[PDB]
């Protein structure tokens, strides 16, 4: 009955349900055929194109020029954690800045020619654990381990020789790759079969294998910690890593896949034939993101293949091919079943979490560039599984993909895991980056606010896959939005409040309106991260986090206390209140954040002051205990301890001229 108990409540439950949004991936999904949204033309998909090309960078002159003579051996990557690229050519190696392209470093300390290098995580038991990455260098004869770090004046990259060199003269290493959970490495050699090696460092490399040629690849499930290798035969072999090594392996090959398929009722795809049939890359899948699904394996042909697994201490279980996805034509299982479209994918193809699928096509004719991204609202709206899938603008041969970001994944467990919706707002902005011979290349991930952007003059489509709730906690954030043309603006605030007159109508039925759940929706989804977090640890979020969310709720609060006679003032009245509720919510938590934005000015005095105040033993409890929501809409005790703690606060020397004056209003108007 009370306002910022039941906005709380609704907030609350909003929450429940972007938590408990369908899992990415289920057989039942497309077990006859991938409903696809496909485009052979870049921007085909008009509105729902899922990503777009941002800038192309060069690879510089000045960097180039240092790689102009290479006699054997030239290669080149990005490093995912540093926004840096590498360039390799005989025994010189230069990494540079994405983000600059002046700046480059180079590593001088090296004799022979390099056979591979790798970014890896430190061991948490070392001299040099405090470091962020560790760069591993392989050349014909050695292995190097240096430190990279950034230098916290000049920003520049600080590249460290640790003294560490590990003999592999008769090895050729050509794939490095690490546990990090445990900051194991384990590397192949070119000349030791399918075997694995591990190296520790505290120098010495032992076998792991020993008492389907070579090895390809390797990959590591870090969210469960199997070592999966791919051959250069097409088998693909997976070990447990445990304390005393690796346990396996257990096999996939050509012949499992043709029991698969039968087992699936799918038979006799020429893309899959023993002859057609290769594998292109292996990519594992978190059991954050599936709890059964182990591993993706995508074929030369461009066909997923899903496969399910078990583990137990000392045990991992053979995996089952548990779906398969076919490539996009032009159920449709039948003819896509024979799909040319991505004859052939290349190893430069990979799946980036959740779900999205960069296709590297090399045709018989010439390069494309495809991109699947898996329908998220329409997921969670209708249970429903669709791809978006479109022609992307890369015409070169593309050396790599890597995202330049955190994944988006809005929970760590299946439920709510691709819930992108739910995560617009908090997670970086998605950046994938290709890199090919002679530029880099950016692709940046369209969220739902530039998909109804697209469609500002007919939303009709963005409610139809997302629903109308959606639309209109789109509608506000975009009408609220920073640096938008009028247009776009009144346009939104217009849906908004009026919807589409004559076609959609946002009203209360006899259930509240859909702009209420928009709104209500924009507000849980903006305090996600915080809402069940302790206030008090300092403070457990920084200061420039603390402008952030007061900065935000203000234009909120702002925005509703402009165009409030408009949604306040039976379902009509059920509708006035619980838009009331809300609103007197916001301004709540501006209040709370402006509290809190006071206390950062001299955090030093206010961490002394709560230091010197924490008062029996329950209290100072139920202070350490206190999240941001209880802050957000205080009982009696929580509001009388802040009294207390802001009388304080203007008691002693800490809040200085303004916000002293500020305190005194608080405790004068709502104490």
């Amino acid at each position: 009955s009370e306002p910022l108990q039941l906005a709380s409540e609704f907030v609350q439950d909003l929450s429940f349900r972007d938590r408990n949004t369908p899992i990415l991936d289920n057989p039942d999904y497309y077990s006859k055929g991938l409903d696809y949204n496909f485009s052979d033309e870049v921007g085909g998909l008009g509105a729902f194109t899922p990503f777009q090309r941002q800038q192309v960078t060069n690879i510089p002159d000045e960097v180039l020029s240092q790689v102009s003579n290479t006699e054997i051996k030239s290669d080149m990557g990005i490093f995912l954690e540093l926004n840096y690229c590498w360039i390799t050519s005989d025994n010189k190696l230069i990494l540079w800045n994405i983000n600059n392209s002046s700046e480059y470093h180079c590593i001088d300390e090296i004799e022979h020619t390099i056979l591979k290098v790798k970014l890896v995580k430190p061991s948490p038991n070392t001299f040099v654990s405090s470091v962020e990455n560790l760069l591993i260098v392989a050349t014909l004869f050695d292995i190097y381990i240096l430190t990279i770090s950034f230098n916290d004046r000049t920003h520049e990259l600080n590249i460290f020789n640790t003294g560490l060199k590990v003999n592999v003269t008769g090895f050729n290493v050509s794939n490095i790759i690490s546990y990090e959970r445990t900051g194991q490495i384990f590397f192949t050699g070119a000349t030791d079969g399918v075997n694995v090696w591990e190296l520790q460092y505290n120098k010495i490399c032992l076998t792991k294998s020993n008492l389907e040629e070579t090895i390809s690849q390797l990959e590591v499930d870090q969210s469960r910690g199997v070592l999966h290798t791919l051959s250069t035969k097409s088998i693909v072999r997976s070990y447990l890593i445990t304390s005393n090594g690796l346990v396996g392996p257990v096999l996939i090959d050509a012949a499992h896949i043709r029991r698969g398929m039968n087992a699936l009722g799918v038979k006799n795809s020429p893309l899959l034939s023993n002859r057609a049939f290769k594998i292109a890359k292996i990519v594992s899948i978190s059991m954050c993101e599936n709890n059964d699904l182990f591993l993706a394996v995508i074929t030369t042909t461009g066909v997923r293949l899903y496969f399910k697994g078990s583990i137990s201490r000392r045990s991992i279980g053979s995996l089952k091919l548990d779906s398969v996805k076919f490539p996009p034509t032009s159920g449709p299982l039948s003819t896509q079943k024979a799909s040319s479209t991505y004859i052939n994918t290349t190893c430069a193809s990979t799946i980036i979490s959740p779900g999205i699928y960069f296709t590297c096509v090399r045709k018989r004719a010439e390069h494309k560039l495809y991109v699947s991204a898996p329908d998220y609202g329409i997921l969670k709206n209708y249970g429903k599984y669709v791809e978006n899938t479109a022609l992307l603008d890369t015409t070169d041969e593309i050396k790599e993909i890597v995202p330049l970001t955190r994944s988006f994944n809005y929970t760590s467990t299946p439920q709510g895991y691709a819930n992108v919706f739910a995560s617009q707002y908090s997670a970086e902005p998605l950046k994938v980056a290709v890199l090919t011979s002679n530029a880099l290349e950016i692709y940046c991930y369209r969220t739902p606010d530039e998909v109804f952007e697209s469609l500002i003059e007919n939303p009709l489509p963005f409610i139809h896959s997302y629903g109308l709730s959606e639309a209109c906690s789109t509608a506000l954030y975009l009408a609220c939005k920073f640096n938008k043309s009028e247009h776009i603006k009144s346009s939104a605030l217009a849906f908004f409040s009026a919807g589409i007159p004559g076609v959609v109508e946002i009203k209360p039925k006899s259930v509240l309106s859909p702009r209420f759940y928009g709104s209500a929706l924009l507000i849980t989804r903006l305090f996600s991260q915080i809402w069940e977090e302790r206030v008090f640890v300092g403070i457990s979020i920084t200061r420039p986090q603390v402008e952030y969310y007061l900065s935000s709720i203000s234009v909120l609060a702002d925005f509703f206390n402009i165009h409030r006679p408009s949604f306040v003032s039976t379902a009509s009245d059920a509708e006035s209140i619980a838009m009331n509720a809300l609103i007197l919510l916001i301004n709540s938590i501006k209040d709370a954040l402006s509290l809190i934005n006071v206390f950062y000015e001299d955090i030093d005095a206010f961490k002394s002051l709560l230091n010197t105040l924490m008062y029996d033993s329950k209290t100072r409890e139920y202070f350490f205990d206190l999240k941001f929501h209880d802050l957000f809409t205080p009982n009696a005790k929580t509001k009388q301890l802040i009294k207390e703690i802001l009388i304080e606060v203007v008691n002693a020397n800490i809040a200085s001229g303004t916000s002293a004056d500020y305190i005194v209003n608080v405790l004068k108007e709502r104490f």
